[PDB]
């Protein structure tokens, strides 16, 4: 009776965002960008002067985190307390704060019900780190999108250059190196692929190939 869910987990810069949107549109399903939740929580903490390195301080904020997401009128907008912060949550200051807040056990549990509420018919495409291992363990379809850290740093560099930002590959390689250690080195819902997850390594695959392989797999298990 419950709605089917396709989980897409993987490290930062693996291309989950792009894949999820493409699958959601292809199947006309709902989307959940769990990372945006942790980022909106982080931005909230910064604006409310809540200690980002304090589990006690963060828990209250997470439990009442006022965040809504708007459908695809073209893309997706993240709202915090009535204000669009879609761009601000994508800043390095918020990305860093987000990994900080997502590290605490009680803070993550305080966000479980909120993420799980996204499971609604006809289906949900869930993007994150632990969608297939903690949030939605029973997902009929689980995908682990991964790629070498070097490639993910290279793609990042290029995207920042497109936007007109001056970058340095060495810095980006360390940046993703540090994020990977966090998401993967924490006794609390670490980044690990589910045993039944399709491991999609996109290092030498194009956006088109990834989407094609993902949909082939998902459609296979759901019809
Ligand atoms: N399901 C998730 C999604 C995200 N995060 C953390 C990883 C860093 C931060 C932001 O994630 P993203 O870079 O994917 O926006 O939140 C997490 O712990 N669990």
């Amino acid at each position: 009776a419950i709605a089917p869910v396709i989980t897409i987990d993987g490290p930062s810069g693996a291309g989950k965002g792009t894949l999820c949107k493409a699958m959601a549109e292809a199947l006309q399903w709902h989307l959940l960008d769990s990372g945006a939740i942790y980022r909106v929580l982080a931005l909230a903490a910064l604006h409310h002067h809540v200690d980002v390195a304090s589990e006690d301080a963060l828990v209250p904020l997470a439990s009442h985190l006022d965040v809504r997401f708007v459908s695809t009128n073209g893309n997706l907008e993240v709202i915090l307390e009535g204000e669009d912060v879609s761009g601000e949550i994508r800043t390095q200051e918020v990305a860093n704060a987000a990994s900080q807040v997502a590290a605490f056990p009680r803070v993550r549990e305080a966000l479980l019900r909120r993420q799980r509420a996204f499971r609604e018919l006809p289906g949900l495409i869930a993007d994150g780190r632990d969608m297939g291992t903690v949030v939605f363990p029973d997902a009929p379809v689980k995908i682990f999108l991964d790629a070498s850290s070097e490639e993910r740093a290279h793609r990042r560099m290029l995207q920042l250059q497109e936007k007109g930002f001056s970058v340095n590959f060495e810095r980006l390689l360390a940046e993703i190196k540090e994020r990977d250690d966090r998401d993967r080195n924490r006794a609390v819902a670490p980044l690990v692929p589910a045993a039944d997850a399709l491991v999609l390594d996109s290092t030498t695959l194009s956006i088109e190939q990834v989407i094609e392989k993902a949909l082939q797999y998902a459609r296979q298990k759901l019809a």
